[PDB]
């Protein structure tokens, strides 16, 4: 039986396609990020990147029902093992926020790329997605703010980690 | 600072970080089929395994909580790209139900092992994973059978499908 | 068309299907001791081995819909007729009591090979059985307890009745 | 200690406690036919005769309870193993069908006795299962109907099937 | 009069009262611990662990009651002063845990020897204990790595003991 | 760092820390006695020792959060194992009502003290205790009584056991 034809351009497919393996990627890294944090006795941290990885999960899921709904294939690649080491919480989150805004200029592009092929359906579906990256942007940032203002003397990783564990639950 | 040592015996965390990384896998597989369905006017099926799919990943993720509790670093291997071309519906359930019994068969040697070390707090923990991994595992047996049953004959793709997108619906 | 092979191993198909005989005939045993209490005055002990013999029935029941959602083939055998000659109430509690330890080692013995075979799902399935019939055990061993405490002297039958009469109740 | 004498004749009393093992073997049937279609793909059939059976049980537990009312022994036979290899889907309706129609005709044999008894109290309590028996029978006949309406050709399996667990379902 | 043996094996029995004698000494060390914390200034270490003595009175107590049951007769031994003495904060919980680990690895021991007897009721009753005894134990791994994380430079002790006082208040 | 001197004089400490011990040896006691007549088919007698049993562990624990609040160091001693042997249902009971007359007195000597001390903290908290206790002291008054009334012949042993049972239950 005859199926109809992906209802996005090549270049966009390619783009979406890439974007749903970045956030598998990403969500592998918060769990090992995670990991080194509940492992350490940074259980609020721990937490935190936790629920932040399952949540990049759930913008990978959003993404493939985008594809699945114009008929265009989705492509998963081979997804590349997570760095495992790390030195400190203070490293993870700027690892992390560096990630984020990596994370941000990967969806741009995309943005961008909509607004050149004017395939503004795409543009249009993809503004919960920017709006709720700059939102975890912005936390990422606040939060690495907070551990170099509380900073790792006398009692402070304590200190940053029940800040973080406060983050957490207030968000779920 | 002292964090405290991994709480479960070494053959039991390389065992249960293998399960972590069967069960994303195993979502990925998913997600693939789900998408040969999308493509190929099975939206029923489609939204069966994307649920599936999901549904893996939140073993995956029950999984990974049991090993942050026990002060064990959680080990995400390269997940590998799955399967992406396939024959028809009758293949993709075939290779599901077999894929399943492979699962079923892979808890139940962790099972096992937590037995044979006298590890009862893990072989408590995963009662609730033979149980729901056993319901699976069953569904398919019954999708595979009603596949079968029906036919490609005629509108026998239809009527399974829609067959499948019922179930998919009823279990929301 | 094709369906699936029984999902369960022969020897679990085959100690299943034996529990299934064993409930059919205990059920009805119970309904044999039942109707001797009834027709010697003993409406009470009559009552509660009714419903005792209806719960034997809904064991049998449950361990069938087990069978057939793993696709293994029910074998119903020829249910022996059930013992009609009764010594007085004190013998059938003994007798029943002994029955009830039989069938718990027999559950025992299911579960058992279910740990040697690997099978999981099944060791799971069986787990409110266990637990169902222990508390039946105890439940006959308390009452064959207060009947040998009451005795059968000046108005002891009576006694002993009334107090079965009242667990029946209590328990519906 | 004296008890009450039977309250029922012998010919009645003969004649309910046949049709007490009457049930019980109908029960057994039921299972057995229950359990083919289970295992043949057919999971409608299979919960319509599976519910069909636990029912016939019902009616001999009702039957068992005015035995035990009336001071009457109740006489368990040895219950014989049902048949358990079956052609398909319209063979087991064919042989249920002509099953119910002999149930039918042996309900009526015992409220014929009743009547040229005079025993008024046995024919005014068989008359809820005279009612029940018929809307059976009944059933049974339209299931048939039904089964031989839609054919077996292509996918009139499936079809009928469908249709059967439809009534399972809206009969609970 | 006669009463019903036990119900369980000597083996069991000698390790369910073992058992019962373990958590009866284990109450008392807790409340001994307790009164150390109250008494220098720890009141949140002082609470937690008053509340965790009574948790373990409370096992003891279900053990008991499961002995009961069985008919077994319970058999407590001399009670032993508990110790006293303790350096501070971090010695009692470093104490609490390694006693927390034993207790698990007493219970694995019967749970393991259940199997062994193929005494599932036994198994089954538990697995409650189990699945709480493990928690127990997460949970003085956890405070343990808060106390080891805070330090007690400064105000450490006073911040340690304010983060196990709100444990021990979320958990009434 | 430096924590507050106790806050009641060394007599009073003395004398409490030997209540709570006593509590504790008579729960055990209790235990020991609940225990007995479950094993000889006394289960209201059973349930009755047991709860109380568990009632005098809650002293225990009330008198320890009195020395706790009051910066007392809580001394626990070595206690013999309590008598396990018992000649039947009246010898417990004398026993058991003898022991509640000792505890009283135990009782009016400390509030004898605390009067004498010029300790009315003690004197204003012990009240609870002191209104408890009699009731208790009544409660087993009360049942010996009732015991020694209805005899040991002629299912008396089992009329005393349902009356202890009614008390057990009303008490909740
Ligand atoms: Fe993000
Ligand atoms: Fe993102
Ligand atoms: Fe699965
Ligand atoms: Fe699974
Ligand atoms: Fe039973
Ligand atoms: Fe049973
Ligand atoms: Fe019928
Ligand atoms: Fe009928
Ligand atoms: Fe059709
Ligand atoms: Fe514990
Ligand atoms: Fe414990
Ligand atoms: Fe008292
Ligand atoms: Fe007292
Ligand atoms: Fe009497």
């Amino acid at each position: 039986h005859h199926s109809q034809d992906p209802m996005l351009s090549k270049d966009i497919i390619k783009l979406l396609n890439e974007q749903v393996n970045k956030e598998m990627n990403s969500s592998n890294l918060y769990m090992s990020m995670s990991s080194w944090c509940y492992t350490h006795s940074l259980d609020g941290a721990g937490l935190f990147l936790f629920d932040h990885a399952a949540e990049e999960y759930e913008h990978a899921k959003k993404l493939i029902i985008f594809l699945n709904e114009n008929n265009v294939p989705v492509q998963l690649t081979s997804i590349s093992a997570p760095e495992h080491k790390f030195e400190g919480l203070t490293q993870i989150f700027q690892k992390a926020y560096e990630h984020e805004q990596h994370i941000s200029e990967s969806i741009n592009n995309i943005v961008d790329h909509a607004i050149k092929s004017k395939d503004h359906a795409t543009f249009n579906f993809l503004q919960w997605y920017v709006a709720e990256q700059h939102e975890e942007e912005v936390l990422f940032k606040d939060i690495l703010d907070k551990i170099e203002l509380i900073g790792n003397e006398n009692h402070g990783l304590y200190l940053a980690d029940q800040y973080v564990k406060g983050i957490a639950k207030s968000r779920k």
